């Protein structure tokens, strides 16, 4: 069903446990503003095609918005309002000056050229540069969008203001080479393994050794698993992917799964493990789960198999709002997604504010800083869920929009 309603009645769900005003989430209901724009370019053959890009910026009472930008053939506005709605939640656990955005455009940049891809990051800046800014909407990196379109994007807006303020800080997820950030690359895995570390702290158990299976061996799964197998000491016994997924009782070195995924077709046909599919990986004996891929894969149907005694929501939206209530019976510590990968923000956070400061800091700063606010966030929101007897989610959603919402009265927006 829509994803902007799936989004709006999930926030209406979790406004049962908190003391908020009707006006007020009637204000939280509903994106601030709504920019949709044309995108032309001049393609390859010469022809000029023009494409239809959104840009939203859902709420920027605690600062300016930010999100990332999708160039997705299936993206549609009511995803983007969703997307931004939950970048508002995820800016606000983590205690960040950042309200939420987001934005897209409907292309599919596998039929783009490199050239056509560079005109399409600088036409889409050329239209919504009136309502995006270094301190009113900062995009960011999202699927099928790289560094490279952000150093294009980053260029063009630099180009049009003319140099007369920090242009640097209009995007985030850039290279080094201009304004980047160090720890940017891997920010959502190390984020998940705080959180993951956080959670058995609180759970009295003891990850050394410990069996954890990562669905998903993208950008953010393979991080997780070389990250839980490095600093968490865990060992990852399984992974998974689009095609298939691979298991081993003794586990897998992540560097080697990586490198076969550069010479054959995903990781199907691990030579020493064995190959499962997706729902095996999902009910299996792990301590912690780690579902990196596509959204909705623990749902009803296979909700009460789960067998994880940490559920990790690296993804955006991995569990159905039903699964979640039979998890928690289930006594499975859930940790909620705009929560558990809050890493990739925060860490665009640090870049912007490297950017907006002229100085920029090191690897070691960079992830000392991380590793405080998703410590504090996460101690947070278990106060919250133990404090109240609640849903991680529940607790996560009260933290967020208790700070949105503070803000909203700061300002006077809203009165009660
Ligand atoms: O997040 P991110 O930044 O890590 O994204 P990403 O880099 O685009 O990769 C996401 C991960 O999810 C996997 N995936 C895609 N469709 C899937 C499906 N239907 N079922 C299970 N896994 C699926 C991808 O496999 P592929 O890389 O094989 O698409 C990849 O491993
Ligand atoms: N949490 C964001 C990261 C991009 C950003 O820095 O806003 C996302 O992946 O949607």
């Amino acid at each position: 069903i829509d994803p902007f309603e799936m989004a709006v009645k999930q926030l209406e769900r979790a406004a049962q446990y908190m003391d908020i005003s009707e006006e007020a989430l009637e204000w939280l209901k509903k994106p601030m503003r709504i920019v949709e724009v044309s995108v032309p370019i001049e393609m390859d053959d010469g022809s000029v095609k023009v494409f239809t890009g959104f840009r939203v910026q859902h709420n920027w009472a605690r600062g300016p918005t930010k999100g990332g930008i999708r160039w997705h053939p299936a993206e549609t506005l009511s995803t983007v309002k969703a997307l931004a709605t939950f970048m508002t939640w995820k800016v606000a656990v983590v205690d960040l000056p950042y309200g939420g955005g987001k934005g897209g455009i409907i292309v599919n940049p596998k039929e783009l050229s490199e050239r056509e891809q560079e005109r399409l990051a600088r036409a889409y800046i050329r239209a919504v540069y009136d309502v995006i800014g270094p301190w009113t909407d900062i995009p960011a990196p999202d699927v099928y969008t790289n560094p490279k379109i952000m150093g294009w994007m980053m260029d063009e807006y630099e180009t049009i203001m003319r140099r007369k303020g920090p242009a640097f800080g209009v995007i985030t997820g850039k290279p080094l080479s201009i304004g980047g950030s160090l720890g940017r690359g891997t920010a959502t895995a190390q984020g998940a393994i705080f959180t993951i570390r956080e959670a058995a702290k609180a759970l009295g158990i003891d990850l050394k050794g410990k069996k954890i299976a990562v669905q998903g061996y993208g950008n953010a799964g393979y991080y997780t698993a070389k990250l839980a197998k490095e600093q968490l000491g865990m060992t990852v016994v399984a992974v998974s992917d689009s095609r298939g997924g691979i298991y081993n009782p003794d586990g897998l070195d992540p560097d080697e799964v990586l490198k076969w995924k550069r010479e054959h077709g995903s990781v199907k046909d691990f030579p020493g493990a064995t190959n499962i599919t997706n729902e095996e990986l999902l009910e299996l004996e792990v301590d912690v789960l780690a579902p990196a891929a596509i959204e909705e894969v623990i749902t009803e149907k296979n909700a009460d198999n789960i067998k994880a005694k940490i559920v990790a929501e690296v993804a955006n939206g991995p569990v159905t709002p039903e699964a979640d209530d039979i998890l928690r019976e289930k006594g499975i510590l859930q940790i909620p997604d705009f929560l558990c990968n809050a890493g990739g923000v925060t860490v665009s956070y640090f870049e912007w504010v490297q950017n907006i400061n002229g100085y920029y800091w090191t690897e070691e700063e960079v992830r000392e800083k991380l590793d405080k606010k998703m410590t504090k966030a996460f101690w947070e929101v278990y106060n919250t869920h133990k404090d109240k007897n609640i849903h991680m989610r529940d607790a996560a959603y009260v933290v967020a929009v208790s700070r949105v919402y503070q803000a909203m009265k700061d300002r006077g927006w809203v009165k009660k």
